[PDB]
């Protein structure tokens, strides 16, 4: 029987001089043993949910910032530094960014010079929410979000209701905007998955580079890495991250999670019982060779965040239930589900000095 997660060695203690320890949380979880294993083993923090922006301004000028305070709250008590997690998104967006003040859908809209007004009015709409939520907690953010998900998997922008009605613009005015309000201070984010496959890491860099070149004020690149036991290789996680190393930006692994499943999560597991052992030991392996990669590039990775803390919560199970017609679990923390130490835990907090790679 493995110990409880309070009763090991802190990882954030393990990797204080090469990275922040991360992860995402709930304000409903900054209670009880979450917030105990929160305290001695992490010291950054992210909204799963709180931040985005329909959690946000949910209704045009309704701010609902009750359970981003909260989180906040406990970052301040228990000094952790804090992401912010995200500026701008084409998911769990309010729709009425994209609706005109006549009530019509701008991306509908087929009259040029009216497209033209409609760019301005989206713009106009997110400056304002990225002045009014920076604002408020520029104190207390280390590193912003400020665009996710833009590049698409099939190459290419994402073509969501931001790039139709706005082109580029709005990712060149959304790290402007947060730049000029929270100072030059603000380490500011372009954050994305899949950043290993090699398609889409080329995308994201030209982009990246071109809006250097332009004078976009972007600090660094986050690597969501929603990663699986056989995919993707240390291999390709390391070009991508030397690759953004090469145009001076920061990187951080920002929503680390290694799912038992591959893509999509079909024939998932039901009952975390039904994990056979061997499964977790290969999820060890391969956490053990992902945090020695990443100590390798520790000069060039400011911060690890893992998108959960413990196996009984993370949108994983949602994802499994997805897949499985409603049902399904998934485990891809080094905190099992009953908050016990699993094999992966072991296989990070040691220390190696010779890092073996291909
Ligand atoms: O909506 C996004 C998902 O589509 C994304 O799912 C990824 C799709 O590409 C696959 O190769 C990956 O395995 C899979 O995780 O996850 C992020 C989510 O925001
Ligand atoms: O609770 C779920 C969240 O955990 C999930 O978080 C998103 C996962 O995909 C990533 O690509 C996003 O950046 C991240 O915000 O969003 C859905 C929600 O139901
Ligand atoms: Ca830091
Ligand atoms: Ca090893
Ligand atoms: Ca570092
Ligand atoms: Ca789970
Ligand atoms: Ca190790």
């Amino acid at each position: 029987d493995q110990p409880f997660a309070w009763q090991v060695a802190s990882l954030s203690e393990r990797y204080q001089e090469q990275f922040d320890i991360g992860a995402a949380v709930e304000p409903y979880q900054l209670e009880g043993r979450q917030a105990q294993i929160l305290k001695h083993h992490y010291n950054s923090l992210v909204a799963e949910n709180a931040m985005k922006p329909e959690s946000l301004q949910p209704r045009e000028g309704e701010w609902n910032w009750e359970g981003a305070d909260k989180i906040v709250e406990f970052a301040r008590k228990h000094n952790m530094e804090l992401r912010f997690h995200t500026l701008v998104w084409h998911s769990q967006v309010p729709e009425w960014f994209f609706i005109d003040e006549d009530g019509n859908r701008m991306v509908d809209e087929t009259d040029p010079d009216k497209r033209e007004a409609n760019k301005q009015l989206l713009l106009e709409r997110m400056e304002n929410h990225i002045k009014t939520v920076v604002e408020r907690y520029k104190d207390d953010v280390t590193s912003w979000d400020v665009v996710n998900e833009v590049i698409d998997d099939g190459g290419g922008l994402r073509e969501s209701e931001w790039y139709q009605i706005t082109g580029t613009d709005y990712i060149k005015v959304a790290f402007e905007t947060a730049r000029k309000y929270g100072g030059e201070e603000a380490k500011l984010y372009i954050n994305d998955y899949n950043t290993e496959v090699p398609s889409k890491r080329d995308d994201l860099y030209n982009l990246v580079k071109d809006l250097l070149e332009q004078g976009v004020p972007i600090d660094g690149v986050g690597h969501q890495s929603h990663i699986q036991i056989g995919w993707p290789s240390i291999e390709d996680t390391r070009a991508s991250f030397e690759k953004f190393t090469s145009l001076g930006l920061d990187n951080q692994v920002t929503e680390l999670d290694m799912s038992l499943y591959g893509w999509p999560p079909t024939g998932a597991y039901t009952s975390y019982d039904d994990i056979p052992a061997e499964l977790l030991q290969a999820q060890a392996d391969r956490y053990d060779q992902l945090f020695e990669l990443y100590e390798e590039l520790a000069a060039d990775i400011s911060s690890v965040t893992f998108w959960g803390i413990a196996d009984n919560h993370t949108w994983l199970d949602g994802r499994a239930r997805e897949y499985n017609n409603g049902v399904g679990i998934d485990a891809p923390f080094v905190f099992d589900h009953n908050y016990r130490v699993k094999p992966a835990y072991w296989r990070i907090i040691d220390l190696e000095h010779h890092h073996h790679h291909h």
